[PDB]
RNA sequence: CGGCUACCCACCCGACCCGUCUUGAAACACGGACCAAGGAGUCUAACACGUGCGCGAGUCGGGGGCUCGCACGAAAGCCGCCGUGGCGCAAUGAAGGUGAAGGCCGGCGCGCUCGCCGGCCGAGGUGGGAUCCCGAGGCCUCUCCAGUCCGCCGAGGGGCACCACCGGCCCGUCUCGCCCGCCGCGCCGGGGAGGUGGAGCACGAGCGCACGUGUUAGGACCCGAAAGAUGGUGAACUAUGCCUGGGCAGGGCGAAGCCAGAGGAAACUCUGGUGGAGGUCCGUAGCGGUCCUGACGUGCAAAUCGGUCGUCCGACCUGGGUAUAGGGGCGAAAGACUAAUCGAACCAUCUAGUAGCUGGUUCCCUCCGAAGUUUCCCUCAGGAUAGCUGGCGCUCUCGCCCACGCAGUUUUAUCCGGUAAAGCGAAUGAUUAGAGGUCUUGGGGCCGAAACGAUCUCAACCUAUUCUCAAACUUUAAAUGGGUAAGAAGCCCGGCUCGCUGGCGUGGAGCCGGGGUGGAAUGCGAGUGCCUAGUGGGCCACUUUUGGUAAGCAGAACUGGCGCUGCGGGAUGAACCGAACGCCGGGUUAAGGCGCCCGAUGCCGACGCUCAUCAGACCCCAGAAAAGGUGUUGGUUGAUAUAGACAGCAGGACGGUGGCCAUGGAAGUCGGAAUCCGCUAAGGAGUGUGUAACAACUCACCUGCCGAAUCAACUAGCCCUGAAAAUGGAUGGCGCUGGAGCGUCGGGCCCAUACCCGGCCGUCGCCGGCCUACGCCGCGACGAGUAGGAGGGCCGCUGCGGUGAGCCUUGAAGCCUAGGGCGCGGGCCCGGGUGGAGCCGCCGCAGGUGCAGAUCUUGGUGGUAGUAGCAAAUAUUCAAACGAGAACUUUGAAGGCCGAAGUGGAGAAGGGUUCCAUGUGAACAGCAGUUGAACAUGGGUCAGUCGGUCCUGAGAGAUGGGCG
RNA sequence: GUACCCAUAUCCGCAGCAGGUCUCCAAGGUGAACAGCCUCUGGCAUGUUGGAACAAUGUAGGUAAGGGAAGUCGGCAAGC
RNA sequence: CUGUUUAAUUAAAACAAAGCAUCGCGAAGGCCCGCGGCGGGUGUUGACGCGAUGUGAUUUCUGCCCAGUGCUCUGAAUGUCAAAGUGAAGAAAUUCAAUGAAGCGCGGGUAAACGGCGGGAGUAACUAUGACUCUCUUAAGGUAGCCAAAUGCCUCGUCAUCUAAUUAGUGACGCGCAUGAAUGGAUGAACGAGAUUCCCACUGUCCCUACCUACUAUCCAGCGAAACCACAGCCAAGGGAACGGGCUUGGCGGAAUCAGCGGGGAAAGAAGACCCUGUUGAGCUUGACUCUAGUCUGGCACGGUGAAGAGACAUGAGAGG
RNA sequence: CUUCUGACCUUUUGGGUUUUAAGCAGGAGGUGUCAGAAAAGUUACCACAGGGAUAACUGGCUUGUGGCGGCCAAGCGUUCAUAGCGACGUCGCUUUUUGAUCCUUCGAUGUCGGCUCUUCCUAUCAUUGUGAAGCAGAAUUCGCCAAGCGUUGGAUUGUUCACCCACUAAUAGGGAACGUGAGCUGGGUUUAGACCGUCGUGAGACAGGUUAGUUUUACCCUACUGAUGAUGUGUUGUUGCCAUGGUAAUCCUGCUCAGUACGAGAGGAACCGCAGGUUCAGACAUUUGGUGUAUGUGCUUGGCUGAGGAGCCAAUGGGGCGAAGCUACCAUCUGUGGGAUUAUGACUGAACGCCUCUAAGUCAGAAUCCCGCCCAGGCGGAACGAUACGGCAGCGCCGCGG
């Protein structure tokens, strides 16, 4: 009993049904896959950014407020 | 007079018989003779999602108890120190076990890749984010003054839910190291910084009840097996033993034994009788069934009958009793028989056994609407997964010089590739021929004792060319096609963080802060979550292609179509050409067509081709080739002709030379090579016929007459030959020839469910109004559809709780009806006629709720059809009586059959009143009946000496005892 | 217990079914004979119906001139 | 040979038969029944008997192979080998070791047990074929017989007879795909409701059909079904699910009927006995898988007393390398 | 599931130690049907649910193969390509062979061959009319229009096929579901019994061979054959036409021609005419033969009526003859012509000064075509006769008014 083996026929017309459109693309799209070392680097300088922005970047924004 | 309709008839057009398996159904595929009733997705448990309700970090009394005995009460009410308990509120490890708060500010110890302290609120930050808040600005009678009065908005802020990312916390692990504590200073505990795994935390949403869908276990949508197990019943048929009884006409052959006679010296032999044996022969009764493959073959018969057969003293046939009973018995063995069933009986139960397999699966309308494809499976007639589809939503966006976002598309930049084509005087592999050079190699000829001492040639090698090819070759290289980008998620500027890297404040990432949106065209509203049926056999077509000679063959790529689809043309039709579908009126048209079927050329239509004794007449499509035509109609290349051709008539057609090679003959004429010469006006060492050769005819050539065009080869349009198949017959038919054929066209005309305008119905979107708000309006665009998914029903059936101060013996339900009428429809209302005691509307509730099929179950009725059939065994007739009725009864007579192995007289088994008498004649008797074995009534079986009872036979059987 | 059928009509086979079912008695003629045929004792209406005709086909039965298996797979049937 | 056989498609060459062979058994036995018992059949039996097989009148013949598969017999010389029993290590569970019943393995026998019986090369004064000989193989290479057979593909083999003509029949030939010796081979009087060939007489089997008789069939009187039925029935061509009756184009088309007929209705009788699928069954067989009755051995109790003897363990002592 | 490796790890259940076991992580022991069950064969004694998703029939698409043709022309043909063949190449038709695919058929289309019978096709074996030869005659070979008429009897085989004998003008090829099984036959294939050979340990298998093996139903519709009828002409009858459909004739032998034409001989025709015969068709019974139940007559077996005489019975007792009727190629009679034309041969005659059967026009022309003869006569019509007593009637024609 030999039947058809494969054929794409009619799967186009199934795809475009739907819609092939492209991936959502958003901003911040993920860190997966990125070096272990420049991640940890990261997150260093991620956490000890408050360390010292709260006071030098705040005295420049006085000082460029004085100044406009 | 008016009247659609469920009345009948006629014409015009269209019209194949329904249901399901299938790519394909009206099929010469299956089911259906018809009608009435019954008939198929239910219920329980569990799970998932969605919706409604109540409570809410809680929720739930379903389990019990309490009040008072109760028709409604197997209800309802309550428990409150009955919340035991289930779910959720905490997760992570196999386990010992552990087990979730961040942010700001200042200080100190080296504010150290650095801990602690003090104060506060208290679940971080970034980019989006409905909504809300603030808000420059301008919008209302003459004016500076105002609170309401008219009234939107640039920009900015805190930001629901939700989305993406970063960081934070908990549990299990791996690396690195250091610190703290002691009910006891230890292979005791606790803590940090980094990478990972978790169904986690990071102000929680679950619980209980109901409904709908989907999956699953239950017989589980309905009907259906071959089979398996348990427990019992059959030897009245048949197979086999045993016991006890019965039966087998007549003839033929002539075994042993016996007697007599004859022959012989003896042994002995021979002859004629008698004798009556045989698993003997012909043949009857009996027992079986060879052939005619005879008759029947819905029969006499679920195995029979007529001839013809084999055996008939036996291994014979047969009655009764008795023993063996189902994986068992019995078997002169055919797996035959075992109660019409035997390669494993019957009966009941498990059992509604299972089926990936057939068949069926019931009311209307509206909307949306496929797949035969990827992967896996002992998978290929199936299932799971993905994809296609539907439903429920949810989050936003427009609606009062500018949008977020998207696209089977184009435009601009940008790469990607190795097909089509082309090339091999370019790589690789195949490949024909020539030209030159030869270093060498091999085969021939030459000078000559031989010799790279010399020479000619061939093969081989090299060089520059040359002819033809590669899906598994390629320098080069298309079209088509593939990806990306065309902004605010971007750019410029400044400053902080890094434990990353490092000459360097270097590079790179992250964060913060203020300023500047108009960035290719066209079109469009987008994003997202959950659940989910069906599908998982396809087919066809333009083009590109694989195997095959080819196929209406098998297998692929893009797109379209059929299936899932009607309509107008192709006469006919699955795929072709147009075109897609609510009900209508008008106009137009696509494809196609205008001689009649059949609407339109019935135009004073145009040009040209074509004649068939087989014309021709429109993609798929239903017919044909190589080749040929002095049949016509066009074209090309050429050659001749007033220095008079081509055709026709007439004349010449000679000499060297019967030339050289041949020979039985070649003297132009069978052959090989050649092929000239002289006078001429021209004659060819000769185009053909003929002779064995010579002769003869004739031709090339020249000339005489006529007199102006002609000859030859190719080429392509119609037509013709090529062209033969079986039932009579297919441009669709009739037919058509100054066309109704072929080619090129013009102006009109014909009609589709297509287009335009208008009415009506429904869906969707936008909405409008403070008029059943679940109602009433307005505008616009769209309506097809199998499998399947949803919504509505004031469609229909049954029963229950309310309600209609409902209808009815002055007529309920039901049934019938050329009556009226409503709704698109399921259906319903009224009138009339039967009928004689119940029924219905509205609001909710629960179903054993809708039939055209299932070789559906039951019951009834048709065509067949007053048809087949009342024919196995020789045969009936006359008169009379009883009777309404005579062929079937009775009596008499005549003619016949069974003819003693009977169609007679008696019995055993079996039947049980069938035996007898009387009486009726609807039923029984296959016609009839006065008749009967039918019906009703009443009678009938008399035993010491007929048999049972008695006795044992094969055999069955209790106690003793044994086993269980 | 004692009737009756004991059967092509009282049994079984779905029935008044050419089927099946165990026994006794059994004459005369022809003839070897209980073969076949014809009669007597004893039974019967021809087997679930009759009338009219004698077409084809059919079912059983018998002949056919000349040939004698030449038909047919076979001398099947029929025939001697 | 007589006989029996598939009731209801077979009557036979099949089965059976006397005869001829072989196997087991001396009763605490052989072959079987049985859930059970020292229960039952043979057995009211005892090797001229019982039980289990093969071949199949009489005569003559019974060839060669034990390699394999089966059957049987032997020695605790000899390998494998379960429970139970013994010793050792360990606190014990446990582990190790010594020995080891049947069976298997080894060896012998048996083919009237199942079965089998090859292939090359050189050689005769016409030549070939071939008297004769060498060689591989395994266990042995078809002996005596018989044949194109009921056995032969080539084949309708070749020759002779039978015929006018023969794929038939008979006789003979024989590297015979693939005959053959109790798988029985060769004959063979009598008898086959066995198959086949020829001849004589015979006849309607036929040339070549015709006629006659009885019962139907036929019409009528009376009585009276069933099978089947989507609706129903005139054809040609085209398309179509590729062979229509209904569709399209044409040919055409008057009621109701009787007797035959068998071309059609792809006629009826049955969910194809043929082929395939089923993760559907049943019968049967075996060196398919997993089991079991039964059967053969070993151990544990029933199961008790005496004597003699062998092997090992522990004990003290004397020889040895 | 087993084994190994590591923690100076976790649990070994009332609490401790130890053996052991379980537990975490990763390496190995395998699913070759490789996303992974543990698995021999046969059933012809077979069964069930299904499939035309899938073979054995036919039909349908193509024709490789088979058969049948055409073109080119190297050569055969003594000479000479094409009287007759024609290689190397190449182009077509057919489904009378086989093969390829599986489209309809699996709730069945009864699947070989033979017998009987009808029709059709032509790629013609013979017959009618013709052309060409290496056609002197005869016998032959190649084509043209041509299917009207024939294409047989047997030996063996189941056979299709094939071979042989004989006859004949010739013994040609096919189709219709490979025509035809509710027509037959069952010889083989193709069930169940059994035998032999080979294969398999076995059950069993063999497109190997040999034997015996149930052949069911029409009464329905149509078609066909025949018979009543129906429609319309007012009724009925007689005499008549045919529109239409069917269609029948075919072949051979002997004699005169003529031992002639022809041919050197050997050999050897043809036209007209005369006798017939084969097959087929229509009938017919005087003669001949069949049948026979006038149960006509006369013998004869057994029994029966007492015996003669007369008879009867024995499924028409047998047999010798036989009227009438039916019947036989087993006897007898008969079977017939006109037209237009095909193939072909010709006349006049241009295209194309000539030629030419053609281009327009003419001629002859046949088993073929049609009709004539013959068969039945239509939802076809004509010509003629009679047309309703009896007592009241009834029915026609003319003229009529309502
Ligand atoms: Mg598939
Ligand atoms: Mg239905
Ligand atoms: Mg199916
Ligand atoms: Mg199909
Ligand atoms: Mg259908
Ligand atoms: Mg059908
Ligand atoms: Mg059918
Ligand atoms: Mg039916
Ligand atoms: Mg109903
Ligand atoms: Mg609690
Ligand atoms: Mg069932
Ligand atoms: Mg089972
Ligand atoms: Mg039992
Ligand atoms: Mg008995
Ligand atoms: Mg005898
Ligand atoms: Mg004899
Ligand atoms: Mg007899
Ligand atoms: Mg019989
Ligand atoms: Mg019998
Ligand atoms: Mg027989
Ligand atoms: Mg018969
Ligand atoms: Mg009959
Ligand atoms: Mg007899
Ligand atoms: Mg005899
Ligand atoms: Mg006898
Ligand atoms: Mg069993
Ligand atoms: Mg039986
Ligand atoms: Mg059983
Ligand atoms: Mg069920
Ligand atoms: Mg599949
Ligand atoms: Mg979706
Ligand atoms: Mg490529
Ligand atoms: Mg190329
Ligand atoms: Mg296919
Ligand atoms: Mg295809
Ligand atoms: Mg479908
Ligand atoms: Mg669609
Ligand atoms: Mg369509
Ligand atoms: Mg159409
Ligand atoms: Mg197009
Ligand atoms: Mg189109
Ligand atoms: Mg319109
Ligand atoms: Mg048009
Ligand atoms: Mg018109
Ligand atoms: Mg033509
Ligand atoms: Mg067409
Ligand atoms: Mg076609
Ligand atoms: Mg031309
Ligand atoms: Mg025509
Ligand atoms: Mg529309
Ligand atoms: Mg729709
Ligand atoms: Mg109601
Ligand atoms: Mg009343
Ligand atoms: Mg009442
Ligand atoms: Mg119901
Ligand atoms: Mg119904
Ligand atoms: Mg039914
Ligand atoms: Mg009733
Ligand atoms: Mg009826
Ligand atoms: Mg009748
Ligand atoms: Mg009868
Ligand atoms: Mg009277
Ligand atoms: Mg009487
Ligand atoms: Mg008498
Ligand atoms: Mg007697
Ligand atoms: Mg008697
Ligand atoms: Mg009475
Ligand atoms: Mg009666
Ligand atoms: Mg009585
Ligand atoms: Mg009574
Ligand atoms: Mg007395
Ligand atoms: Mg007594
Ligand atoms: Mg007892
Ligand atoms: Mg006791
Ligand atoms: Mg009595
Ligand atoms: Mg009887
Ligand atoms: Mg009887
Ligand atoms: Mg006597
Ligand atoms: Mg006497
Ligand atoms: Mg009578
Ligand atoms: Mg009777
Ligand atoms: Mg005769
Ligand atoms: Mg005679
Ligand atoms: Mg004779
Ligand atoms: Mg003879
Ligand atoms: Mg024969
Ligand atoms: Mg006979
Ligand atoms: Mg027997
Ligand atoms: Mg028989
Ligand atoms: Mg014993
Ligand atoms: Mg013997
Ligand atoms: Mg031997
Ligand atoms: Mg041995
Ligand atoms: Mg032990
Ligand atoms: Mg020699
Ligand atoms: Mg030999
Ligand atoms: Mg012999
Ligand atoms: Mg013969
Ligand atoms: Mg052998
Ligand atoms: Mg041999
Ligand atoms: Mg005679
Ligand atoms: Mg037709
Ligand atoms: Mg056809
Ligand atoms: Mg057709
Ligand atoms: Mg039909
Ligand atoms: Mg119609
Ligand atoms: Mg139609
Ligand atoms: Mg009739
Ligand atoms: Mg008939
Ligand atoms: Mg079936
Ligand atoms: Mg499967
Ligand atoms: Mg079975
Ligand atoms: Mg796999
Ligand atoms: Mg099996
Ligand atoms: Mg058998
Ligand atoms: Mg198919
Ligand atoms: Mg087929
Ligand atoms: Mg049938
Ligand atoms: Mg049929
Ligand atoms: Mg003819
Ligand atoms: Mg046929
Ligand atoms: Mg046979
Ligand atoms: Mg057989
Ligand atoms: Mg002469
Ligand atoms: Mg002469
Ligand atoms: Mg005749
Ligand atoms: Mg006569
Ligand atoms: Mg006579
Ligand atoms: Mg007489
Ligand atoms: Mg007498
Ligand atoms: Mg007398
Ligand atoms: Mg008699
Ligand atoms: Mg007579
Ligand atoms: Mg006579
Ligand atoms: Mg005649
Ligand atoms: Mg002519």
């Amino acid at each position: 009993a030999k039947s058809k083996n494969h054929t794409t026929h009619n799967q186009s017309r199934k795809w475009h049904r739907n819609g092939i459109k492209k991936p959502r693309s958003q901003r911040y799209e993920s860190l997966k896959g990125v070096d272990p070392k420049f991640l940890r680097n990261m997150r260093f300088a991620k956490k000890h950014n408050k360390k010292g922005l709260k006071k030098m970047q705040a005295n420049n924004a006085k000082a460029v407020s004085a100044r406009a």
